[PDB]
């Protein structure tokens, strides 16, 4: 029957050592266990698994746009971008935007896995849609019109 | 960081996998366009973006993947919902009784799935007696 919400997310990493300093430092997820193979993260109540596969291709995870993205405040946005500088994280051109889109930073895990800090919601990517169509709506059926 | 925003899938065809996420994952669809999709599931913004280009072979090889909650017998429904539904299932882990019910899966597009039956608590707590134990 139903889903009742999000349970878990897992990442493959090819370095467990690694993977959890990226996850701690540009993440902020609180490690919770790890072992040599397993990590785990409370990031505000989401548990975020890394599990390691050692060797596996991983190159063609670089042409996908499959993301994942947490919301941040402006003023958090522009000191995350800064953070990942100083970390040396792979920064990704995001695609063209509209200043109605709200604003992104997108970037990847040393393995790349797609992450994106965004100061909008869904509420505003819908009100933004709604607000294009009712720019194309002139005539509205149940006002009442002179003649 | 506020928590999760919303998570996007890039798919290679629309309608194939707009059916997957409403059938699949029973998620409620707001809006559809030419090459995007936007859904909401238990409260998660999840959105479609179309790329038809792009090679998937790879994808196979990652564990990486996303796990829902069910209960036990939503577990035994939901896998007569996957085969009925052709959908690729893969074969699990090997599990002790403590990890929990799980079943594992993926979209039209490699996109690896969890139906899971257990919580992160559960599982501390199975490590900890573990401890306990020794
Ligand atoms: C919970 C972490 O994702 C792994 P599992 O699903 O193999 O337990
Ligand atoms: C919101 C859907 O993920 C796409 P975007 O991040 O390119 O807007
Ligand atoms: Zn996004
Ligand atoms: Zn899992």
């Amino acid at each position: 029957m139903m889903l009742q919400g999000i349970n878990h997310i897992c990442f493959s990493v090819s370095n467990l050592e690694k993977s959890i300093e990226f996850y701690q430092k540009i993440l902020q997820a609180k490690l919770l266990v790890k072992g040599r193979k397993l990590a785990y993260f409370d990031l505000n109540g989401l548990w975020i698994a890394l599990n390691v596969e050692e060797d596996i291709p991983r190159n063609e995870i670089k042409q996908s746009y499959t993301h994942m993205a947490f919301t941040v405040t402006n003023e958090a946005l522009d000191h995350l971008k800064e953070v990942l500088i100083q970390n040396d994280v792979n920064i990704l051109p995001g695609r063209e935007r509209d200043e109605r889109d709200q604003r992104s930073l997108y970037f990847t895990d040393p393995d790349g896995h797609k992450f994106e800090f965004h100061t909008g919601t869904l509420q505003n990517r819908l009100e933004y849609y709604k607000e294009d169509k009712k720019h194309m709506t002139f005539y509205i059926a149940g006002e009442n019109l002179y003649f």
